């Protein structure tokens, strides 16, 4: 609900400016480091047939979301745990310790971990993976501090959309991350490239919610 629904809000708004349509434009003004987002997914794994989605979050913590819709964290540390139960409720534990209702997952999390660290390039309190899906052309993960990130397939580029400061980061074709005020894109306007893009996120953030 509220995140996105503030998402949807703020992308009708700079779909509306039509900032692509202007002459001049002057994308440059737009941009505002105080909104640069701290956290990312910077790999993801989709066995969502038999397991669920594994990805790794820019700070170098992995996640599952698991086809049972329960989901697992392992912070960056290699040892700290974070469970979050159907029903939202959180529990913190150890790989360490050996919890004997986890270890299936904590052996399929460390599975996903390897996986991402031997063979996928990274894209660049803390959120778990609380809602994906994908399309033909990008998948959409939307994180649990409110911020749904776009990952367009066919030229690797990708949007990070923070509704917190109404703000929007996009990762080009050659991993250069800019952030933008929305309420400055509606102003100065920007290329097609990041216009067509964001008629797409609003799309998708529409589809989030009615999910």
């Amino acid at each position: 609900d509220c995140h996105l629904s503030d998402m949807l809000q703020q992308l009708h708004s700079v779909n509306a400016s039509k900032p692509s349509e202007r002459g001049l434009v002057r994308q440059e003004e737009a941009e505002d480091p105080a909104c640069i987002p701290i956290f990312w997914v910077s790999k993801w794994v989709d066995y969502s047939d038999k397991y669920g989605l594994g990805y790794q979050l820019c700070d170098n913590s992995v996640g599952v979301l698991f086809n049972d819709s329960t989901r697992l964290i392992l912070y960056n540390d290699g040892d700290s745990l974070q469970y979050i139960e159907r029903d939202g409720t959180e529990s913190y534990l150890t790989v360490s310790s050996h919890p004997n209702s986890l270890m299936k997952k904590i052996t399929l999390l460390k599975y996903f971990r390897n996986y991402m660290s031997e063979h996928l390039l990274k894209a660049g309190r803390l959120p778990y993976l609380r809602t994906w899906f994908r399309t033909r052309s990008a998948i959409i993960l939307h994180l649990s501090n409110g911020s749904v990130q776009i990952n367009f397939f066919q030229d690797h580029t990708k949007l990070i959309l923070c509704p917190l400061m109404a703000a929007v980061t996009y990762i080009d074709e050659k991993r250069d991350f800019r952030t933008y005020r929305l309420s400055l894109l509606e102003e100065y306007g920007c290329c097609k490239e990041l216009a067509s893009r964001l008629r797409y996120a609003r799309t998708m953030v529409d589809k989030l919610l009615s999910s």
